[PDB]
């Protein structure tokens, strides 16, 4: 878990994302898809957008980016008390979408990358630590539901 000062760091960082969630959203997805091309194949609407330029030119991709970060903001504000919100997600990602936990690791690393890239010199060492921890927690709670379901990857 995180200390209250660590949660207060995470929610301070999140305020910066909220200035523009769609712009952050699209950047996260592009880092994901360009860094790990295998992840794109999981998206039936977007698997034709293989390069960063093609990705950028899709408003459908940006709206998907919005849905994702808005789900995650919602969860971060629960300061770890998120069992009712995480259950559906883990269930749909394991059984409908068939998303290995390794992809969740990719996307968590993509968020850190994007925060340093969009806010150079404004994303402190302390801030990085707290955000990393929150994302670990999120991934670990999902990993527990995946094991329940025997979702092997
Ligand atoms: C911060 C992590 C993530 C969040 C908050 C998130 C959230 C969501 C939400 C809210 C939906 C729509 C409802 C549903 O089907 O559950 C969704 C759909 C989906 N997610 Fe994620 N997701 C995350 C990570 C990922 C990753 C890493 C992948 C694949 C590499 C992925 C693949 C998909 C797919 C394929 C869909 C269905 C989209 C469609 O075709 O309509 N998700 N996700
Ligand atoms: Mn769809």
């Amino acid at each position: 878990g995180l200390s209250d000062g660590e949660w207060q760091q995470v929610l301070n960082v999140w305020g910066k994302v909220e200035a523009d969630i769609a712009g952050h959203g699209q950047e996260v997805l592009i880092r994901l898809f360009t860094g790990h091309p295998e992840t794109l194949e999981k998206f039936d609407e977007f698997k034709h957008l293989k390069t960063e330029a093609e990705m950028k030119a899709s408003e459908d991709l940006k709206e998907h980016g919005t849905v994702v970060l808005t789900a995650l903001g919602g969860i971060l504000k629960k300061k770890g008390h998120h069992e009712a919100e995480l259950k559906p997600l883990a269930q749909s990602h394991a059984t409908k979408h068939k998303i290995p936990i390794k992809y969740l690791e990719f996307i968590s690393d993509a968020i850190i990358h994007v925060l340093h890239s969009k806010h150079p010199g404004d994303f402190g060492a302390d801030a990085q630590g707290a955000m990393t921890k929150a994302l670990e927690l999120f991934r670990n709670d999902i990993a527990a539901k995946y094991k329940e379901l025997g979702f092997q990857g």
